[PDB]
């Protein structure tokens, strides 16, 4: 099934923030109605934060997230989260090698802000 | 019921990481195993990274997660999401007023990290 | 009479440690030389650790601890106890309520250390 | 004369909190009814907390603090401190070597709880 997609309601802010865990590099996108908004690069083994911004859902609210390290594309698990019917939490993990513990890049992606 | 209590694995390296949206200081206390682990402090209002850390869940893996402002309690909502059976989000979102946002202090919690 | 003041040898590094019993959020000041060096907060009725701390007791030595609950200074209960003409704990102990269980924070300073 | 012993009220749950000051691993062992019912080891010479944990008295309300380091017992120091006709402290030092600063072990055991 598809994963990294996630329909955020339209023209609502939401911030996205990436880890990595992996001795490879972790390149994410977040593509906003099929177009790139925001790129985040970085290595780390020890969950640093390579990456956060705020961003608009636009009109579509189409949201995705993809993961390639080194020109190669991760598998990626996905779900987004709904607390109190208010706060949400879209949720990416994703795997680049062989031990399947898909943390490798993990994005957080929560509205709403302010 | 109890909300911001979380039994992670035992002896297992942790992320924990918090966002600030709210015109309150927002102040996070961590406790593994009941002792205090990791404090973060900030004021956000568009999701700023007011603290990030990785620690160790110890004996017995007990996590707890509490945001204060100005010495009052915040209400807290928080759950558990795990995908692929590997990969954990431990989720907090508290509110620190009237509006019911419940963003005021968002903590997220990943593991496994390496 | 005056309660939570201590008065340590100057320029003496040691340990300061909050525990707390309440439904109240504790909130614990310790100052040195009449300033805050260090704050804990935490809400915990099952003894959790919301805080520890090594600091030095500075110039005057002087050391003074505070707690309050929602902005209301509790009252306070202690005493400095010394072992073997060396070991020394100076002892705090605070009721938020009307119960006077005085273990609603508890805070214990240690010296010397290392 | 006996140290590290303390006679608590029956079945009423207690705190008991250990820290380190030594260059060498201690090993701290309460017993509750001349049974062991909790173990803290670790290292510190900056006062961190090896262990903390809640306890029951137990029928007979004996506890007792043993603290070995490389498998010799330490010699202990030992008193009970109470405040405001209420709150108990027992408190334990412990001299691993020579420099008889007592510090090497030091664990607070504080009740009532709650
Ligand atoms: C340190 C390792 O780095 C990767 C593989 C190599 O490269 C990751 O996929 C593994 O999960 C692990 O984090
Ligand atoms: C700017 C506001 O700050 C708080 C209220 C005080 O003021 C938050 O509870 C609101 O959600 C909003 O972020
Ligand atoms: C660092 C030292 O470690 C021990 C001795 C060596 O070993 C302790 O007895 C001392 O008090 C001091 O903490
Ligand atoms: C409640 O506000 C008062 C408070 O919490 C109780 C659970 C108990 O610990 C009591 O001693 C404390 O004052
Ligand atoms: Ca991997
Ligand atoms: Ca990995
Ligand atoms: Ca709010
Ligand atoms: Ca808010
Ligand atoms: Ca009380
Ligand atoms: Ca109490
Ligand atoms: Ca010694
Ligand atoms: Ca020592």
């Amino acid at each position: 099934a598809t994963q990294g997609v996630f329909t955020l309601p339209a023209n609502t802010r939401f911030g996205v923030t990436a880890f990595a865990n992996s001795s490879g590099t972790q390149t994410v996108n977040v593509l906003v109605n099929n177009e790139t908004a925001a790129t985040f690069s970085g290595q780390s083994t020890n969950n640093a934060v390579i990456g956060t911004q705020v961003l608009n859902s636009g009109s579509s609210g189409k949201v995705q997230v993809q993961v390639s390290v080194n020109g190669r594309p991760s598998d990626l698990v996905s779900a987004q989260v709904i607390l109190t019917n208010e706060l949400n939490f879209a949720l990416v993990g994703s795997e680049d090698g062989t031990d399947n513990d898909y943390n490798d890049a993990v994005v957080v992606i929560n509205w709403p802000l302010g």
